[PDB]
């Protein structure tokens, strides 16, 4: 039928990745029992892909295209394009649309669009025998069966106005939250309406509101017209003339708004672009009498609109020219987990604790101290690492010695392991980040991760008594080398002055050094066998920081031993050496390295023979 | 006082990990409007640690002991304790609770707890001036004050029954779930419950009926008597002998259930351990006659229960004894989400879509086929890659050369880069995942990774109609090495037979070998200048498969441009060397290798000069 | 567990094994190493399924997560 806009076969493009109201469309599609959603495809100029969305509570994927002519090809059963661009795109884009031969109704939603533009449209649409709905609109709507994007807002407003059941009132308005007002208004004072479409408010709209009363005049369905318009412009004279000609048959309730413009100065620009009465015959005294005298029913103000609508309703009811219907049953669809938890109607617990940090607020948190004044503090890098890592704002000399190790540990050549993977991940091409972690991934019991081992077996040593000899000769028993000790190049000829630099630290600066005094003594032994034995730097930076926990007051015996039993000292190494591992890949780079490939002449390859792999 | 059991300053300990339960007290503090939680801390015999739990919206931790003796030192100021161990363990753990100073009243909720272990909990409570609670209960309640426990259910059902604040009925019945209906009873027929407390169907309880019966008849706010035994054993014989004695002068309602027993034979034994009349003393018929002759008021049936509450409540409110007060404030709080989600009520949008896999229902899916149908139809592990990586079923010899190209790449000696790094990480002692994983992290444009760039360049250079000289050509101009092209040890004198084994296989297989008949082609070219610049493994494996993809017909030309932009095949060469990577790994752990590090003499150490490092 | 079991049984009855062979295969863990090549196959697919997908950037939802800062009475002492 020519006089239907929409109908519950309508099906729609939504251009504009505009997610809010494509759940809007999607929610009054389900509660007005469509089979298949109003919207086949989105068109998102920005990317081409899927969107995920809900059909009552089930998700469902809606296709995503990069252009108009894209979709309509996609999609030719698609004869609406609700349109979301700006200003600046609403003309080439609707332009575009109404050239496309499948697509029929346009709804410009863009406010700020030229009055030259939207005089073309509407001269487009005209020419073609198409329809554009605004620009400067929210749309319209066609009770139970389709919606123009966010057009009567939530679904509790759609079912408190019972729009998801068609009624007997054709509305139309210029305003956009006023056809909702209308809405509500219309279903208090009659069975509510069958469609409205709100024009929008600039004074050369896509389509007049002629146009869609006209429509509804011929409409079965529909035996009654309302209509809301304002002052400015010459819109409401079309309809005038129509009631004048006998163009229109079936009772029309008016109201023009802007009564109030007289009473004000002249110069008044009103919200609407088109809201500004130029002549007298523009205003709305002009347009309501003029309106009384051509035969509608017009109410005294806008407070008796909807006692307008009741009497008229009600004199089609009682002459049987409108049937009363039985109410349909009252949709149902779920609340949004946002909105249920905003309002406080649920909880729900969460999966994490985290106690060390927190960026969810105002300013960054470091252990609940704000990074400011962390920084106003010069806290430092140690002191960042006493909150972080420990939970405690620490003595300076105890964060200095944080930083001493970093330093101490940054790097140690790169013939070591993790250097030494790291060059090679560095020559074969590799990035920064693959390079660092192939290195820091040979931290271990060998090289560098022996530093919790080392607090752990010469702390327990010392606690259960153990004399320096008995705790050597108590480990070789059981076949266990001792953490912390021994080096493949430094030894009693060749001394490790990193070792020096740290113990010199915790002698000028530490209350206690017990635990380096015993490592000392079990060093004396180790050396007096074999003269690579010595406290190597792990064993150093494990023990020293133990003596640093005993004895800077910030620790209890229990933080000591949690510390001690969870493995906190070998991030250090790790942190520290990052420094030496980046270094090294970087090295590489600018040199210009080649892949590695490890030399034949250095591996003895010795396969089993052919009687070996076949038995054991 | 000595007659109130709990009161809002009881603070108490939950024996058992019971989070519901933990939950529903709490629950029942907030709605109650106390300040502090009724729960000072969780006894948790498998661990010590911390419970998050909710205060209305608010998330709260609350602190877990693993024995009693640690948790009353802590918490001294509480004086209950919630018991929920088993039937085996419920008499050691009340029996070390009452053996606490500071603890005064137990819930014993378990049933199965032996006769003799419920007359020595009972005996012991008595000698020591405290109360036990069951075996076999829920426990009990004070109105607006504590709850032990599930006592009342859930916070719809409180609010339900007014049990967020006091009534005047002091209630004790045998049965758990009765005491929750009586409390519905007596809200609707009085002012609600003041306290009410089940003392479980054990015929030997920690505490008889009596006991709280005579706590209530000193109590002031309580002017009513309420209770509802059952057949078998005495008890309710201490409260017609008390009533008889006038120690109970406060009305008292009173019903005892089992009225059946003499219809039914005679070795029937009921629900609770202990409802079997022994004796005619024993059944309800001799306990409701004693009890109607007593002066107590005794319904026609359990039907009439609520109407003889109503009638000596009524009594009590026109006769003045009772004081008709104002309904407090209803108290709120929020739905649990699982709850909302479950009823319908809310939607949540998914984070993450997954197309590959399930595992969420009664059998593991790989692209929506059952793991089941996979192994039946004996498609192998190159018909997993199929379905995992690719979402096909694909013809057998194309999940046949997948397998093949993992069997050709698994290992190429211990000398490459990634085998290298492996085996470093291994010596360093290093565990499986890091090793393999150092090693992997090698994989890129130089080793292993260039599979991805010959298919994407080849294929461009064949599509694009460059000759091949003019691909060869072109890639010299811009200075970049040819993807796929040149090998350190395989060359035209050392020819690949991986390479050879490839190209057999898709030549005797593969509809089409267009892309390798021109990938040989620029090799001609290439090799002519250097023989090392051969057509290297991962150079044939990328080239074959866009072959493969071409020819197979399972693929289309977009399918193919998307396995070729986003990089699938260098997972190939990652999954196929990974074999020899854990290999490597595993024989230096066999081997007892030690630690290495690289040699001094294979390193220049060239440090800049003191003048370099202070300018540019 | 079944793995790790049944690969046990399969070594101590396939006749290819000694005991020696079999305590060495136990003490140097080679079979942790079946579940990683195994399992690289899925890790692979997911990374791609993410790839075809065009999935954004995930960041943990804050609603998921219990800030507990300590006070500033515990980080100055124990
Ligand atoms: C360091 C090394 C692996 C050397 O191994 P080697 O392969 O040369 O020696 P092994 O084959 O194990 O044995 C040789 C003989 O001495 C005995 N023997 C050896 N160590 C013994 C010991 N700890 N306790 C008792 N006895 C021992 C053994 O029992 C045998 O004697 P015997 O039985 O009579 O035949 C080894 O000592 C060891 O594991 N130490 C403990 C782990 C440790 O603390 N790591 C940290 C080192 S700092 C670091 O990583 C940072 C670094 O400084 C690194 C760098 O620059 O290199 C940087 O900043 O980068
Ligand atoms: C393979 C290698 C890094 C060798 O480098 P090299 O360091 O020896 O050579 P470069 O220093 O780059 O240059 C030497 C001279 O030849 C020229 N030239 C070299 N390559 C050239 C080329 N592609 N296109 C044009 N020209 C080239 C260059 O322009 C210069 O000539 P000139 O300028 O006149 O002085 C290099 O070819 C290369 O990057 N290829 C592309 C990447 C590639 O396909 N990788 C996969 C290899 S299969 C694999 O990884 C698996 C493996 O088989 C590995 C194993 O077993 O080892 C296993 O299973 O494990």
């Amino acid at each position: 039928k020519d006089y239907v806009l929409f109908d519950i076969n309508t099906k729609a493009f939504v251009y504009g990745y505009q997610t809010n109201a494509i759940q809007r469309m999607l929610d009054f599609d389900y509660v007005c029992k469509r089979s298949s959603p109003s919207i086949s495809a989105i068109i998102n100029p920005s990317r081409a892909g899927i969107h995920k969305a809900f059909w009552g509570t089930k998700e469902i994927i809606l296709p995503m295209y990069k252009t108009i002519p894209l979709a309509a090809l996609a999609y030719p059963e698609a004869d609406v394009m609700v349109n979301f661009a700006s200003h600046r795109s609403a003309f080439e884009t609707t332009m575009e649309a109404l050239k496309e031969d499948t697509i029929r109704i346009v709804a410009v939603i863009a406010e700020g669009v030229p009055e030259r533009q939207s005089r073309v449209m509407a001269a487009t649409a005209r020419k073609l025998d198409k329809i554009v709905i605004g620009p400067a609109t929210v749309g319209g709507m066609t009770a139970g069966a389709f919606r123009i994007g966010n057009t009567a807002g939530t679904i509790e407003n759609i079912i408190a106005s019972k729009l998801y059941r068609p009624g007997c009132v054709g509305f139309v308005s210029k305003s956009g939250g006023m056809l909702n007002e209308a809405f509500n208004i219309i279903s208090r004072n009659s069975d509510g309406i069958y469609e409205g479409v709100a024009i929008g408010g600039d004074r050369y709209p896509g389509s007049n509101m002629l146009d869609h009363i006209l429509r509804y005049e011929r409409n079965p369905a529909i035996k009654m017209i309302a209509c809301l318009g304002e002052l400015g412009g010459e819109d409401e004279y079309m309809i005038i003339q129509a009631l004048k000609e006998k163009k229109i048959t079936k009772p029309l309730v008016a109201w023009v708004t802007g009564t109030c413009s007289p009473y004000l100065p002249a110069s008044v620009q009103f919200g609407h672009a088109g809201a500004k009465a130029n002549t007298e015959k523009e205003t709305a005294q002009a347009k309501n009498d003029a309106f009384r005298q051509a035969g509608a029913y017009v109410p005294r103000s806008f407070d008796d609109y909807g006692e307008m609508v009741r009497q008229v309703y009600d004199m089609l009811l009682t002459r049987g020219i409108v049937q009363k219907f039985d109410e349909p049953e009252v949709p149902r669809i779920p609340t949004d987990y946002s909105k249920a938890l905003a309002t406080g109607d649920i909880r729900k617990p969460t999966t994490f604790i985290c106690t060390i940090s927190d960026d969810s607020g105002e300013e960054l948190l470091y252990a609940g101290k704000k990074l400011s004044d962390v920084l106003d503090r010069k806290m430092g890098i140690g002191g960042v690492i006493g909150l972080l890592w420990f939970k405690k704002e620490l003595p300076e000399y105890a964060a200095h010695f944080i930083e001493l190790v970093i330093q101490i540990v940054a790097d140690h050549g790169p013939a070591v392991s993790g250097a030494h993977n790291a060059i090679v991940a560095s020559c074969a091409g590799k990035d920064l980040i693959s390079s660092l972690c192939s290195g820091l991934l040979t931290i271990g019991p060998r090289f560098g991760g022996a530093i919790d081992d080392a607090a752990r077996e010469f702390k327990r040593a010392q606690e259960t008594g153990l004399a320096p000899e008995q705790f050597v000769g108590e480990m070789k028993k059981k076949g266990i080398n001792i953490p912390g000790i021994g080096h493949k190049i430094k030894s009693v000829k060749n001394p490790d002055k990193r070792v020096q630099l740290l113990i010199s630290y915790a002698r000028a600066n530490f209350p206690s050094t017990e635990l380096l005094n015993y490592a000392l003594q079990v060093e004396e032994l180790t050396t007096a066998k074999k003269g690579n034995l010595i406290l190597n730097v792990a064993g150093c930076i494990g023990i020293l920081f133990i003596d640093l926990m005993s004895s800077c007051g910030a620790f209890s015996k229990e933080e000591i031993d949690e510390v001690v039993r969870l493995g906190y000292l070998n991030g250090l190494f790790a942190l520290g050496r990052s420094i030496g591992l980046i270094g090294h890949i970087l090295d590489q780079k600018r040199l210009g390295s080649r892949l590695y490939r490890h030399p034949a002449e250095d591996i003895a390859y010795m396969m089993p023979s052919e009687e070996e792999i076949q038995c054991k």
